[PDB]
């Protein structure tokens, strides 16, 4: 029998943002944003009902080094608390491994976010000077790139990182971006294009990208492994592409509401 499937995703803006009202809505009528329109989409072709859930640790998802037990929206679906997840997930081998993940929805790459005048422009130069630090996202695929890197520039990068003091680390893409605008210039964070880039058309204007993408990958729609649901939703998402409709999400919550220019 039919049953309103449980998705989990995350408060990060635009994918998923409070709306306006919030506290007058309910259900899925509290939250906006890309991923709230691309679970609408997916719900609609693939017939079936849902309810939007933010993860409770509000992490995207590790394994933790000695319990080895997984934790954010991975483990959601890993111990059968969420039958879904639609957010800006990373696909990855380790998290492949223990969930499926659907075709990109969405390309990108880790990246160097700056506050304007920085005197940085590559991971290299990063990597050769003491005087700016810079750090990642907790729990995530940013994180576990350096740490796993045998690449000379990002491995040295990770050997600093992994023990600066204090801590380089955030809990969340907003902590590493208010670490970067108050930090006049002594701090550099590391995260993904597509946050990079949404960042750097809101006010104050005061962020900014520099240099290429150090990969690329894709957020992929995760499912626990072997569930029924995986197939119609990899189609949906292959047709809601072909069709622009991605294209067209992304515009509009990036570029359509730019506060930059
Ligand atoms: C979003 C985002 O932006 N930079 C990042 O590290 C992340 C998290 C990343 N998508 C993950 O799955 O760990």
């Amino acid at each position: 029998a039919n049953k309103t499937v449980v998705v989990t995703t995350i408060l990060e803006s635009p994918y998923v943002m409070m709306k306006k009202n919030h506290e007058m809505l309910e259900g899925n009528e509290r939250y906006e944003g890309y991923c709230v329109d691309l679970a609408a989409e997916i719900a609609k072709h693939c017939g079936f009902k849902y309810k939007l859930t933010i993860v409770g640790d509000g992490k995207y998802g590790a394994r933790d080094a000695d319990t080895k037990i997984w934790n954010g929206m991975v483990g959601e679906l890993v111990y059968g608390k969420a039958d879904i997840a639609i957010a800006p997930l990373t696909i990855t081998y380790v998290r492949e491994e223990v969930i499926d993940f659907s075709k990109p929805f969405m390309s990108l790459g880790i990246s160097i976010m700056i506050k304007k005048g920085t005197p940085i422009e590559s991971a290299e130069d990063l990597s050769k000077q003491t005087e700016i630090a810079y750090g990642t996202l907790d729990s995530g695929s940013t994180k576990e790139f350096f740490r796993r890197s045998k690449i000379a520039v990002f491995d040295k990068m990770w050997t600093y990182m992994r023990s600066a003091e204090p801590s380089v680390f955030v809990r969340t893409t907003a902590e590493g971006v208010a670490r970067v605008r108050k930090s006049k210039g002594k701090y550099a964070y590391l995260l993904e294009s597509t946050m990079n880039e949404y960042i750097e058309q809101r006010k104050p204007c005061d962020t900014m990208k520099v240099g290429g993408n150090l990969d690329s990958k894709g957020y992929g729609i995760a499912t626990p492994k072997g569930s029924s649901l995986g197939n119609a939703v990899n189609l949906a998402v292959l047709k809601l592409n072909e069709q622009g409709l991605l294209d067209k999400l992304k515009n509009k919550w990036w570029y359509d509401k730019g506060e930059c220019g």
